[PDB]
C-alpha cells in the first residue's frame, strides 16, 4: 500500500491495483494542507466520467473499473517519472515564466514537462533532459500528442458545459505491451475549470488562494457534468 | 550606444555595429559586481578566435572585423530573445535539475532554451514558449542544429588543447536574408571551460565562487588555445 499527499495505491495482483481518493489537499510543494469531507468521492467520481470519455475518443488510459465510492480499479504501470501540463489559457506558474495576464488566451496549447522529484521540488525539463533520465525522443513525442489529444477532447467537452479548460496535468506509464498509457487523475485537484460567464476558478485554486468554498465549488462542477446532485 | 553588465554596443551604419569588451563582470542575475583590467581585452580576442574557427566550419556568425583591442565590427542582426545553452558536463543550474553530481559526464549534449526577460530574470523555456513568443519550430530547430554543430567544433578544438567544454551560451539573430546568425560572444564569461587533467575552472566561474585570480585563468585559457602570452 503507498499512500500518497492525495490518494492510495493498493496492489491486488501483479496486474493490477486499488486507487483510493482520499479527503486531504495539499498546495505549494505541500507546505499547506487541509481535509475536506467528500473531496475524495469528487474526484473519484469525476476521474471515472473523464477516463470514460478519454476511452470513448480511443485515448487508452488505466481505468479498469470502480471499487465502491473512493476507490478506482487501475491498470499497474511503469510509470514515467513525469507531470505533464497543457495549458490553453494563461494561469499559475506560466504567469512567472511568460509575460502575460492571467486569463491571457494562448494562441495554441503550451505543454510543459516536469520531472518528478522532491528532492528537485519537480523541476521542469524539456526533451534533452528527458532522454537522459531514459525517456526516449519517440516517447516523449508519443506522450505529448497524448496530452494534446486529451485537450481536445477535454476542452470541447467542457465548453459545451460552460466550463473554460485553463491547463491540466497528466501522467503515464508504459504497460506490458510498452504501450503508453494515461493514468494517476483527472479532477479539479489536477485541472484549471473556470466558469464560462464569470471566469471564477471551480478547482483547486479555491484552495490554494483562499477562494471560498472548495466542496462548493468541487460540487457545482460534478452537477455541470453530470447532471445530478452528489451522494457522496 | 546600447550599454550592457559586459559590453557596449556602438551603431555604425544600417548594417552593422561596435561591439565592445568592458572589464565589468557581474553574476547571480547581476547582483555580485567587479572589475577585473583585461577583462574585455582578453574576452574580445577570444571571440575573434572562436567566431574564426566557427566561420572556418561553415557556421554564419555576426563576426565582421576587428575595430582595435577591445572592439569588434559585427553585423546588426533582429536578436531571438533567447540564450541557449549547450551542456556535455553536469554543472551551474543543471545540477538543480538533473540528480546528478558536478563533473558528471552526460551520454550526449543537452540544449536548454532561456527566455531573455529581465522581469521574469531569464526562465528556461521550451518550443510551445518559443512559439508564443513569434519563434517558429522550424527557427527553434535550425537553432538547435547551430547550437550542437558549435558544440562538437568547439569542444573537439579545445579537447585537443587539454581543455574540457563543460558547457556554454549562445544568443542568436536573423540576418536581412532571414538566415540565423550566431550572435553575441563567446569567452571565459560565457562558457565553463575546465583543465583536463586538473578539472579546475578555467572561466567566469573563478569569479562566481572565488576561486582564485581571474585574470590569470582567462589568460592561462589564451594562453593554451593562442600559444602566445597576453599584451594587452
Ligand atoms: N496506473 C498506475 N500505476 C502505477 N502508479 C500510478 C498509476 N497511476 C498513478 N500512479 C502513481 O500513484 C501515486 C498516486 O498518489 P498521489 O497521492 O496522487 O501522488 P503523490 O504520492 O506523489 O502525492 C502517484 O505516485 C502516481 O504517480
Ligand atoms: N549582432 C548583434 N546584433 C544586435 N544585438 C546584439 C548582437 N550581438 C549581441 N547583441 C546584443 O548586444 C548586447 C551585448 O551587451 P551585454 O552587456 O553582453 O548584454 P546585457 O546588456 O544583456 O548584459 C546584448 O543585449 C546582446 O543580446
Ligand atoms: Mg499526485
Ligand atoms: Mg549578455
Amino acid at each position: 500500500v503507498y499512500e500518497g499527499k492525495a490518494k492510495k495505491m493498493i496492489p491486488i495482483d501483479d496486474d493490477k491495483l486499488i486507487m483510493e481518493f482520499k479527503d486531504d489537499a495539499t498546495a505549494f510543494d505541500g507546505t499547506k494542507k487541509a481535509r475536506f469531507k467528500g473531496k475524495g468521492w469528487l474526484n473519484a467520481q469525476l476521474s471515472v466520467i473523464f477516463f470514460k470519455l478519454l476511452e470513448e475518443h480511443g485515448i487508452k488510459t488505466h481505468f479498469i473499473g470502480v471499487a465502491g465510492g473512493n476507490r478506482l480499479i487501475v491498470e499497474k504501470l511503469d510509470m514515467y517519472p513525469l507531470e505533464v501540463v497543457v495549458r490553453n489559457v494563461v494561469a499559475g506558474s506560466l504567469k512567472k515564466r511568460l509575460p502575460l495576464p492571467e486569463g491571457y488566451e494562448l494562441p495554441e496549447p503550451i505543454v510543459e514537462l516536469y520531472y518528478k522529484n522532491d528532492e528537485l521540488h519537480d523541476p521542469m525539463i524539456n526533451y534533452y533532459h528527458a532522454k537522459v533520465l531514459g525517456i526516449s525522443l519517440d516517447e516523449i513525442k508519443k506522450i505529448e500528442e497524448i496530452a494534446l489529444k486529451v485537450n481536445e477532447i477535454l476542452k470541447d467537452y467542457l465548453a459545451k458545459k460552460g466550463i473554460i479548460l485553463v491547463d491540466f496535468k497528466l501522467e503515464f506509464g508504459k504497460d506490458k505491451n510498452g504501450d503508453i498509457v494515461l493514468a494517476d487523475e483527472i479532477s479539479p485537484d489536477t485541472c484549471r475549470f473556470w466558469d464560462a460567464k464569470t471566469k471564477r476558478s471551480l478547482d483547486k485554486d479555491v484552495f490554494r488562494f483562499d477562494k471560498g468554498d472548495l466542496i462548493e465549488a468541487y460540487k457545482e462542477i460534478y452537477e455541470r457534468i453530470t447532471g445530478e446532485k452528489p451522494e457522496f
